[PDB]
């Protein structure tokens, strides 16, 4: 006869006095029920959330179920027996709007993502006829955004849409993809027309109709960017174009998140046919009890005999009226042969600036990174991840100067704060910006004091203590502009040719232990004024030639008392305490004057303290006593 | 009677033909005034804007006030001494729609920012019922935005509502957080429900009622980062679960502007009211015409004893019809138990990109910074502060490396104009990504010539000219490849262990003063061809034990005419043109040849014109000739 | 008579059933057509897109036109001879929302933009009234947006708008800025007032009037910076106060993309002239069959005098119903002495992050940029242009520090990513944020292992080889920290004051060719144990004064046998093979012992092997034998 309840009441609690609402392919179905009952005390709280359904009739003792979630309730003014209620029922994935959070997920498809997402809240009421092998995102974020809202971009950026099979007490999310995911339902695998003019006939029929055509682009063209392959054409383009006039206005857009390009080709098909999907459509109405959305079904008893067609049911609106039946539904169909595909309803997320994020690794290292330089990341929002090498893509780290090979590296390492950004606000394609001290990750420099102090400092990778670092700090306070370069161990230099030195006044060099230097050619060092050398204890000159002294006004040469001496006025003492000279042949004297012995007029030796040892180890240990 | 206008053209001039709109809590009311006149020739302008009001009989002989702002007016075909007008009644704080600026606060609580708006523009009708002690706000911005929507943002985040008090001629912002901040109306703190199904019952009365109820999420999990507290849980999760199932989809989102998380709390108590408050709504409809919005008012007679209840009117619609009085109202209550919020319905402002700002500090100050290298900052769109340390937050400036103290330091100067840009797009949380110059602020190599030209440069702080600058330029220009090190005063360098030098050709040190060396042990310098001293005074070798000379070819001594020489053929010259030989003790001479003495066979001594003073100072004064 | 259908099927095959829609200023016309057919099997491919008009006669046998394009096409039930459509005329502007791109104007004025993406597609029917004289963008950026949506930005910019030119067979934009674009239509000049109230009139009249009033903001100013004029106030308001109260609320917004401040006022100007074109409009309706959008007509027979005026048609809806004529229309007029101006309907897009883009310049080059360090860049997105100085505009990059001529420069040199950033997402407002290495810019050093090695490289810039560098790399291996400092020629440094070097062990410094040190002063060189020099060939030691040895132990002068010893016993051996004293005066001997020769108690020379030419050279050469 008519419709009956299906609820935890007893379908007998609750009957219903009228029906509304619709469904669409990919888009929440949504049925304000009217009804009645003997109670106007229902406590509401019983009803709210919980599954209810619809029997209806078919002829040939067939029955239609409309089971769903309620997720409004209501009752209104009514007669006593038949306090009005107006539930509206929604679908359990209806809830996944109703939770939010951010969570990344990482090498995983969509399908299965969506069945992360579902099956974490209990959502068992889904089904797969999806016929793609889709891609393995390497990286998703659902980011300030509810369950239902991240799973339907999801699921319209691969061109995924879903519709319901409704059973007694539960109701299905089909996953479709394809033509084959639809079926035809028995019975209506053929619907009649016939007007309403005609006497009020014996089946079920379509009513009434209205053919409606659109212009739509005839071709899409993708691109997006790949830091991998930077010089490869990734751009893609899918075309449909119509065989109307206008039927071939392409539209470009950017970085669809496809990096593989044959991935790619499927966005542009999804977003093309979608369109392609509003290129024909056929509103009908009628009393097609049997039929809903994602059904196919054959027409029948059409004037225009292009319309004889088989027909996919992209989205419905029912109507029922009850006694205690009329049955309406108004309806949009399109050409079964074209495929359908949802459009971009769901608004992406963007994040419309950067981010600041821990940097993470492995639990021992230090620096987690690759042959890029990127690196995997903790942001602050994510709750699900242990903070370590498996909390985010591998994301690249900008440098403030990179070429082939060459530029300047900065790496950031773990637990260094980075100011992340994403490329187009994309949660799933962050970049990292710039790096950022904070209270842990302390300021190398006591800030408002050493404001002064520019420069780069290290810090030893491996269990680096504070004073295990190279530096290269730079101070320019006026009156104490200091370069100051630190190697925690070894400074090695090359230059090419030239190196140069001015140094308008002193330069202290200390080597602490040994200095070899080896000149391929020639040296040359020149004093104004003053030399000194000391020497603890040897001294070598290893001349393979010649070595002149030239001195202008005296040489001394000391070895404590043994003195020979070298004045530029002529005069010469070669003056000891004891002498040996010795010659294999001759030896001679001579001189102009007059050559005589021990006349006393060389009164002395001309000893002067020069060349005691004791001092002289001491003026050479001199810098190096203990502090 | 009837309803009578209230307005400067004196109330019998204008009389109400009707009345439209309704007003809701924390939403501006909308009063659709339809009214007739005697003149069609109103000059608009005189009623645009300016406060109107109605004045409705109350029984009891009470009044209800409808004061308002004349936003729109209008005039529309009627009989002559009926001209028709169609004034909107809009509040005062509508006005601050018709305003847009940005600015910056800072250090304030907002209702202490929000009465800086109204009491700029010199609305001062408004009043405080608020009950917490609300949180001072370190830095708030109105950007891209009107002073209303900046407004009813600030109370939504901290769940602030508002409704009105209304005058004969004042209406009244009252400012509201809580139950206590409403109130009863007298004479209607009951309303009697009757239906339109009795005979016309003598008093006011809700004709009409309809609840409802929604599933909304059951919690709501709030996190923010904090700089200062990097470590720190700052999550905090708010909590209201319904008894009903699906009552506890808990929502999380990041940051809530809070830093402190017990000023977070209260930001998702309210987050989650304002969605608890849609768990139940109760439509009415009826004559209570001292009602309204705000207003608190228990139920009578109604059947469903649930619902005899105190409820609170969030929202109301009202229509008046009169003759020269027909009242009617539709609302929503909630139940008065549970706190109203209003929803995030004032979509915030993101910036979705950077900004360039000036750098600011104090008038005599070159760098104004903290411990974590935050800085002040002028915005070029800031009007309204005169570019000082007042003109920001603290914002943190990003360094290309950053680490535990460790890491890059280049701190940004006052005038230096940076790239900030924002946490989310959140003007409230500014960050710094880069520096970039200007034709203020200069590059520091002339480009389009020196773009070869890389490497840091510094500029002494405290009036430092162009040339009181450390350097470390380098240039790549392919054949002149130069690196260029600079320091204005000094340049300390240690290594902790070995340093080294390799140069494949020259090198020139200049010390134009004096160089200490002091070697800890020992020293090894090597030369292929030559080596060359010259002192224009003296040289000493404080030798400790022995010096060794090692000649090949020939030792040649001189100090003028003096010259020792040793040749390597074994023949020597000691010979000078004086000599005194001197010995405390023996000497000795010896040959296995014959010694004899002014043979003639030495004719001379071997004076070359070395060591000659004048020559020898020169060549040692060569380097230090004025230029 | 009546209306008849101007079309490709011939008029005779489609009739008007009746007319629906409407037309405003800067907007898309939109008419509902409906119409009946004598086939129900009309290919709608056929009709869809393509031109198809009406014809309405006017009195005076006028006819009016309404050409357009059929964006929607439909058929609908009805009787055979009578089968119904519902085509929707649009215009071929409106084509433009069924393309989109990305793509860059530069140095372009906006009426020569649009003329170009109206050309491109073909679309030559569009016209130019323009009295301005329009600023020449120099960049521009179609992104993420429609040709119609990016060309309505512009124009809604400029405040220009468009209005249509009917004709039988084509359609025209006429774009308009002024009053004097408009036209009065031959015969509605002037367009009675006469009520419906009134017996049916025979001429076309306004049925039917509603003036209407809103208050709107008085003023606006807008500010913008310019790197070029940092100081410079670029702050410019415009003001059109009205006379009623609250109409000098005021408005401020940031950046107008303007520039030139004179520029922004014309953006002031309209942004405030398009809401005073909301502080008055009149509706009306009537049989003004000759009037259309952008029209002119004065008003008669109003009673109200004010209302006697020029109007401007700023919107219309039309009504036609026919028989096989009743024509309706409804509009909105402005009083024509105030300037229509377009809203900000046309929302921007705005990139909510950031961009990867190459670094481009001419063929030839490696660094293309400016006095202030832009650059050219290829956007991976750009379709259109070569990758060369042409495709963008000069983008400023920013830098880790800059100031005053002084700061770090680092140039991103040709096919260098970068990492754009906008200046508010402003697609024409770019600015570079960042540089990143990719599988092309590969990292200098291979990061999986040599993650510590820090620092700047360089590569030569014109033809440099990967050898070709300078380089301060900086590795903090633990057990491994390396400071390494190259340059590819020379390295020039420079100290004001004082150097410092302190190494706690080694240092080699190679010189592999020629060493001058100028010493201003004095040198003070300290040894603790041991030196030696080797020489393969002479050493000079051009000392203008005193050289003074001051050993401790044993000078040995050595040359091949030749040998002076002084130790420091006192005892000295002078001995060789042969000697030749000489003396131009006297010399002596003297002995406080006894001088006696031959005594045979020194019975050789002290040789020791030491300078033996053969192994002092060796000694001298042994650093540089070959590897």
């Amino acid at each position: 006869r008519l419709a009956q309840v299906n609820c935890p009441l007893g379908p007998d609690v609750l009957l219903l006095k009228s029906l509304g609402g619709g469904e669409e392919l990919g888009r929440l179905f949504d049925y304000q029920l009217q009804l009645a009952s003997s109670d106007a005390n229902i406590d509401l709280n019983q009803l709210l959330g919980k599954p209810m359904g619809l029997s209806v009739q078919l002829d040939g003792g067939g029955q239609r179920y409309f089971h769903g979630i309620v997720a409004r309730c209501s009752q209104n003014i009514d007669t006593g027996q038949f306090a009005s209620y107006e539930v509206t029922l929604r679908p359990w994935l209806w809830l996944l709007s109703r939770t939010s959070d951010c969570r990344i997920f990482q090498n995983l498809s969509i399908p299965q993502i969506i069945k992360q997402v579902f099956r974490d809240l209990g959502f068992s009421d889904f089904e797969d006829a999806l016929s793609r092998p889709y891609r393995e995102w390497e990286y998703c974020v659902q980011y300030r955004e509810t369950s239902f809202d991240f799973v339907s971009r999801l699921m319209e950026q691969e061109g995924i849409y879903y519709f319901f099979r409704h059973e007694k007490d539960r109701h299905v999310v089909v996953l479709a993809d394809a033509y084959g995911a639809h079926s035809s339902v028995p019975g209506y695998a053929s619907v009649p027309y016939y007007p309403r003019d005609e006497q009020q006939r014996e089946r079920d029929h379509m009513f009434d109709w209205h053919l409606a055509q659109e212009v739509q682009p005839g071709s899409l063209e993708l691109n997006d960017y790949d830091f991998q392959r930077p010089s490869a054409r990734i751009d893609v383009r899918s075309a449909m174009p119509r065989p109307h006039s206008a039927g071939d206005y392409p539209l470009y857009d950017y970085p669809g998140t496809y990096v593989q390009s044959s991935d790619g080709e499927h966005y542009a098909q999804t977003r093309i046919e979608a369109l392609q999907s509003l290129h024909e459509r056929i509103e009908l109405s009628g009393n097609a009890r049997g039929l809903g959305v994602g059904n196919l079904f054959s027409l029948t008893g059409f004037s225009r005999q292009d319309q004889n067609r088989e027909y996919l049911i992209v989205s419905i609106r029912y109507y029922l009226v009850q006694e205690s039946a009329q049955f309406e539904s108004h309806l949009t169909c399109i050409d079964a042969q074209q495929s359908f595909r949802p459009l971009a309803t769901t608004h992406k997320p963007m994040v419309q600036g950067p981010q600041t994020a821990r940097v993470v690794g492995p639990a021992g290292e230090e620096i987690w990174t690759d042959q890029y330089g990127r690196v995997k990341v903790h942001f602050h929002w994510d709750r699900h991840d242990q903070s370590n090498e498996n909390s985010s893509c591998w994301i690249r780290v900008s440098q403030a100067w990179a070429g082939k090979n060459w530029g300047s590296m900065q790496i950031p390492r773990i637990g260094q704060e980075v100011i992340v950004s994403f490329l187009e606000g994309d949660p799933d394609r962050p970049i990292i910006t710039g790096r950022v001290y904070n209270a842990e990750q302390t300021v190398p420099y006591d800030l408002p004091a050493n404001a002064t102090q520019s420069g780069m400092k290290s810090r030893s990778s491996k269990g680096g203590s504070p004073a295990n670092f190279n530096e290269i700090r730079m101070e320019d306070k006026k009156g104490a502009e200091q370069l100051y370069i630190h190697a925690e161990r070894n400074q090695d230099i090359v230059v090419e040719v030239n190196e140069s030195h001015s140094v308008g006044n002193n330069r202290n060099k200390s080597i602490g232990h040994d200095e070899y230097v080896t000149i391929g050619n020639k040296r040359t060092r020149i004093v104004q004024h003053v030399d000194e050398l000391r020497v603890g204890e040897k001294k070598l000159d290893s001349v393979g030639q010649s070595y002149v002294i030239e001195v202008g006004e005296r040489l001394r040469l000391v070895c404590g008392a043994s003195i020979l001496e070298l004045n530029a006025s002529g005069q010469i003492n070669l003056c000891g305490v004891n002498i040996s000279v010795h010659a294999s042949a001759d030896a001679q004297i001579n001189t102009g004057g007059v050559l005589h012995l021990n006349n006393g007029g060389g009164p002395g030796t001309t000893t002067e303290g020069q060349g005691v040892q004791g001092a002289i180890s001491a003026k050479a240990k001199a810098p190096f006593s203990a502090p």
